[PDB]
């Protein structure tokens, strides 16, 4: 049964809640992004209306065979009219085709859903300026002070400098970059485009990629790992077996792995900066971790929110013990009386 925190009060509508059946009362499924977490019991057997950005509609159809006939993309930044009710689509700065979403209540309330986001000043300037909003579901993924992590500018920076030094010190190391889901491409586009190659990868995520309307995509990516020295792994490969394994299978063309492994906030964030990342080796093998997040860490998490004044939050991340509930409401009022709404 679906939780308080997915519906939208005064509508027909959920938001990321494909997992618990027909829900009672549900006119208009929202879908903010393809994570399987939030689209966790979609498939070609869904006969709903399923609302979402026309990224996640592509998704939808060629990943997952939902059919046509139920795909209801919308255009960003535009208002647009669903079963009675207005509402917008926003960037949410977090994997392609991402969304927040702006509902306009027949009463005059105002609801925000973030989904998953990673808050931005740019946000400041969108159509969220031009009005007040009563209630926000929020991404509370990282709500804590201890969740600090560079700009993801800082860490491509690393990475790009990491890979270009490695490779021109020797010609005959590879590169390989972890993947699980969409999301965080910059990674291994930059390596690949400082380096002059192409990126190489299965059939299956060369699918997923065609998908997402990024420009010049058919200049960047191909399934002939022959030819490409910036190979894309499971994420669970990327260990000193897997990466050994890999290595194997490349004919002698390479004798030398630097792999990256994009990760969220580990505890190694607490300590070091971005600068001093050292890697874990075991002969011809290193790994780096790199702290490259899709999520807000607290301070931009806490700026947004003091910006946007909203009258009622609900947490739509952490929600499952006291401990991370209390923590979370705690920090809400100290935001609130800091700055004054
Ligand atoms: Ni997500």
């Amino acid at each position: 049964t679906c939780p308080f925190y997915k519906k939208i009060p005064g509508t027909g509508f959920t938001v990321d809640a494909f997992q618990y059946g027909v829900v009672e009362g549900c006119t208009a499924y929202f879908l903010t992004h393809f994570h399987s977490d939030h689209y966790a019991g979609l498939s070609k057997h869904f006969t709903f209306p399923v609302y979402c950005s026309e990224i996640t509609g592509n998704l939808l159809k060629n990943k997952l065979h939902v059919q046509e006939q139920y795909i209801h993309p919308l255009p960003l930044d535009t208002e647009c009219i669903v079963n009675g009710v207005k509402v917008v689509l926003l960037d949410a700065n977090h994997c392609p085709g991402a969304v927040m979403i702006l509902f306009y209540l027949p009463n005059g309330t105002v609801i925000l859903h973030t989904g998953d986001f990673r808050a931005d000043p740019s946000m400041e300037r969108s159509l969220l300026a031009d009005q007040k909003v009563h209630m926000l579901y929020l991404d509370t993924t990282y709500c804590s002070p201890e969740y600090t992590f560079p700009s993801q500018q800082e860490v491509i920076r690393f990475a790009i400098n990491t890979a270009f030094e490695a490779v021109t010190l020797n010609p005959h190391a590879l590169v390989v970059c972890g993947t699980y889901s969409i999301g965080k491409e910059k990674v291994f586009l930059a390596i690949a485009d400082v380096l002059g190659s192409k990126v190489g990868m299965s059939q299956e995520k060369y699918k997923t990629l065609q998908c997402l309307n990024i420009p010049e995509i058919n200049s960047l990516i191909t399934t002939d790992m022959c030819s490409s020295l910036v190979h894309l792994l499971p994420m669970m490969q990327i260990n000193f077996k897997g990466l050994q394994s890999h290595l194997k299978k490349c004919g002698g063309k390479y004798n030398q792995i630097l792999a990256f492994r994009p990760t969220g906030w580990t505890h190694s964030n607490k300590f070091t900066r971005i600068a001093d990342v050292i890697p874990q080796t075991k002969g011809n093998i290193s790994i780096y971790g790199i702290p490259y997040s899709e999520h807000s860490s607290y301070l931009e998490m806490k700026r947004f929110v003091q910006w946007l004044k909203p009258q009622k939050i609900i947490p739509t991340v952490n929600v499952g013990t006291w401990k991370s509930r209390s923590t979370m409401e705690k920090y809400f009022r100290e935001w609130k009386l800091e700055a004054g709404y």
